[PDB]
């Protein structure tokens, strides 16, 4: 089946793009860089660690790890008559006592690799920028989604997706040349312009020619594809540990799929019955997008193997699947996908409590949450298109899916910025959305 596999391959190659933050971004350990401490290291001798005891403020109480991260002590490292014991302790009484000045030199990793973190120093007040390198691309899907398809409708259509597949193959090999943060930020964004598109004319393209004996089992073939396609991403972000190199490595792929070549907005509003039920598809769709994107950037951001907890959470996924395409046939909608959301309400609620040391618990909530999200997605897919007749449905489909455009907007300024007024706060978000969204589907009909 030729043409079945190369659009699976066009599935699998969307998720770098989307979760490849996780891999292209990650924080390591810093402190200010100095001038002589290097040099009275090397006459004294100290050890890795013990260079820090010397040298770095300490945490002190609440962890606060801010003064040694982005500050630094306005000492005379040059003095020659330092103690090679503790040369800070002749200073004063109290080490607190001892000016902090900015890292003015720069900061000093703690990694073998790189990422963009590292390169263009997003650290410290220039922290809040890496939430912008998500917004970007979801802002681009968000205006892709509008847009493309019209578009699309206006010009060929066999052209029109030949256009947007080299314009994003293109795009994604210059971004891995992109000299500064700004031009990458623009390859960002032109590639959310065409990347979501390019996935919803493919799915398209799979259920219109295959029959409706078999549409759902190529849909759940079509899921199936992203998830060998992260099970790939794991892969070579681990054989290859630079950020261009993986950037190249994952967008080469896709120059080889071009080598192998009425409704009206008013309606859904105008009666109540169907505004209810409009505007309940809308808080689904946008919960369950928040909290998708949440958990894997709540992972990425705090996992202490992130290589192992990515497998095993991406692997979760299958049975996750085959238990929605059974449930389907055996039970029903409404109570499976309140149970799959009631779920992971629940393990974001038990994931506040766990002791920061079991972390073999702590996966499996994790594990538990990601097949409820899971189930839940795949059940949402269906239970959207029977309640929209096939007048509006086209219409209606772009409408209720929009919202996960500002959901994955949203969610990166939540999980980066609110995390510093108090690391438990955005998983009581979790919570209390995913509990909301448990009891608001039982008022659907069936």
């Amino acid at each position: 089946k030729q043409a079945f596999l190369i659009l699976c391959l066009l599935s699998a190659a969307f998720a770098p793009i989307c979760v490849g933050i996780v891999f292209l971004g990650f924080t390591p350990d810093h402190h200010c860089q100095s001038p002589g401490v290097a040099e009275l290291s090397q006459r004294c001798g100290w050890s890795p660690a013990e260079e820090l005891n010397y040298t770095v403020p300490g945490l002190g109480p609440a962890g606060e790890a801010f003064l040694g991260q982005c500050r630094r002590y306005e000492v005379d490292w040059n003095q020659s008559a330092l103690s090679c014991v503790d040369p800070l302790a002749s200073l004063a009484t109290n080490r607190s006592h001892l000016p902090l000045g900015p890292c003015q030199d720069g900061w000093v990793y703690d990694t073998p690799g790189s990422s963009i973190v590292t390169e263009f120093n997003l650290v410290c007040a220039d922290s809040w920028k890496l939430d912008l390198f998500q917004s970007c691309l979801n802002a681009g899907f968000l205006f892709g989604s509008l847009g493309v398809g019209y578009f699309a409708d206006r010009f060929g259509r066999k052209l029109c997706l030949l256009g947007t597949v080299l314009v994003n193959a293109v795009s994604g090999v210059l971004m891995a040349f992109s000299p500064n943060y700004m031009s990458m930020l623009l390859f960002r964004l032109l590639q959310g312009l065409v990347s979501k598109g390019n996935w919803m004319a493919g799915y398209t393209l799979i259920t219109e020619f295959v029959g409706s004996g078999s549409r759902r089992t190529v849909a759940i073939m079509y899921q199936m594809a992203f998830t060998v396609g992260l099970v790939a991403l794991t892969g070579l972000a681990y054989a290859l540990p630079h950020w261009r190199w993986l950037q190249l490595a994952v967008s080469l792929p896709t120059f080889l799929f071009l080598l192998y070549y009425s409704p009206s907005f008013a309606d859904l509003f105008r009666t109540p019955r169907l505004r209810k039920r409009t505007f309940i598809l809308m808080y689904l769709w946008f919960t369950d997008s928040v909290l998708y994107q949440g958990l894997i950037l709540h992972m990425g951001a705090t996992s202490g193997n992130l290589y192992l907890d990515f497998l095993y959470s991406a692997l979760v996924e299958i049975p996750g699947a085959f238990i929605a395409l059974i449930t389907i046939d055996r039970v029903g909608r409404i109570y499976p996908m309140a149970m799959s959301n009631l779920l992971a309400g629940a393990a974001c609620l038990v994931m506040i409590f766990i002791s920061p040391d079991l972390h073999w618990l702590n996966i499996i909530i994790m594990c538990v949450g990601r097949m409820g999200i899971t189930i839940a997605i795949q059940m949402i897919c269906l239970v959207n298109a029977e309640l929209y007749p096939t007048f509006v449905r086209n219409l209606g489909v772009m409408v209720c899916s929009s919202l996960c455009d500002i959901g994955g907007i949203i969610t990166p300024f939540i999980v980066f910025r609110l995390r510093e007024v108090w690391q438990a706060l955005p998983l009581i978000l979790f919570a209390v959305l995913g509990l909301l969204a448990a009891g608001v589907t039982l008022l659907l009909p069936e």
